[PDB]
């Protein structure tokens, strides 16, 4: 029995202007936008309590998508960076009736190839975890550490090294506290796990598929064009 | 003035049989095989002394390629693993007149998108280096170290972490000694740098392009289909 969960998709920091080199979340992926496909990975999950997309209030692409006119997609205002956008997302979840002990999944807007199997794996492996955790994949490339002069100082043992993916799954109140405090503290937050780790907690790694990739170059798009 | 150099392409470990899921080096990349495109990255370099491809003696795909009937492409027998194939490559270079102090570049058969700019950068930055070195790219993904129970123990500082690419450039005699000794010693050799590092030496990292990617899934092929 998978746990109930909320989803937050931080998708803000889009200009007010359309640009010829579009934001990655609005690139075409086999006939639909990246972000539309990302939302498809969650919207029909039977345990989804609600999904919030964090958007610039003047985002010019969003109002043209059918997910902008969906009762199943709620909206929160973007922040100054990902953490503030996620924080606004959590406040929105509380308006929708979320409780402090509810699971929240935060997922990259530009990871449209999340499979139901990986989603369910994350939910089931963390449902009783003390902290939560994240999808991650084993590092397969050879990893070298550089010394001060740009020479190899060691080859890192990559059998203990994992690439951090999303979703990342944490309880609402705990994540809110960690993100808010880390911002005040001046921490260089990357993902939600980085805030939880700064707060002292050790997230659990859950192995996912390597092809749950993030679109960071319009060229990454090519890798996924046959995935749907 | 770029240094003179030999090239070794380890390309062995191909079965005697053709297979429906071809060896990656014989996949089609925009109308030519991967390995043909890889060879194109070296063959017309004015400082190339000679190029050796290490192949299974019964490789069924190679004899159908025009590079199998080229005076500019020499051949060496594959070994039991990459290091032994490279060692056979070095012996072939010596037959072609290579000297122990000549630079040798070893490059992955399935990295067909090496640019002349990266090749020249490697050659010029290492021409006077005491050891040699390798192309490499900064790690961009968030890297987590796992503890014994699969929880995050730390987020690795990735600003000192590099992904090892090829070519890797070392002097012939030194590389021969390192590879041969590392095999006898039972070292888990990955690339040439791993053998040189086992022998004590610190290769120099030379920054290359991230899209000099290795084709490891027929899906990686999609990323490069518009690169030529
Ligand atoms: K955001
Ligand atoms: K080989």
């Amino acid at each position: 029995d998978l746990p109930a969960f909320w989803t937050v998709i931080p998708a803000a920091g889009v200009g007010s202007r359309m640009r010829a080199d579009r934001p990655k979340q609005y690139l075409d992926l086999a006939g639909r936008t990246v972000i539309e496909r990302t939302l498809d990975c969650f919207l029909e999950h039977p345990m989804l309590r609600g999904l919030v997309v964090c958007l610039a209030e003047d985002d010019p692409y969003w109002p043209g998508l059918d997910c902008a006119a969906s009762r199943h997609v709620q909206r929160a205002a973007g922040g100054a960076e990902r953490a503030g956008s996620v924080l606004n997302g959590l406040l929105r979840l509380l308006e929708l009736g979320a409780q402090a002990d509810d699971w929240v999944l935060v997922h990259d807007a530009a990871r449209p190839n999340l499979t139901r199997g990986d989603l369910d794996r994350l939910l089931e492996e963390l449902a009783e975890d003390p902290v939560g955790g994240l999808l991650a994949v084993p590092a397969r490339d050879t990893l070298k550490r550089s010394d001060r002069d740009g020479r190899v100082s060691e080859t890192i043992d990559r059998s203990v090294v994992w690439l951090a993916y999303t979703p990342q799954m944490f309880r609402l109140g705990a994540l809110h506290r960690a993100l808010a405090d880390a911002l005040v503290a001046g921490v260089a937050i990357t993902d939600e796990a980085s805030a939880m780790e700064w707060a002292g907690y050790a997230p659990k790694l859950v192995e996912g598929r390597a092809d749950n990739l993030k679109i960071t170059t319009p060229e990454d798009l090519l890798r996924l064009q046959r995935s749907f």
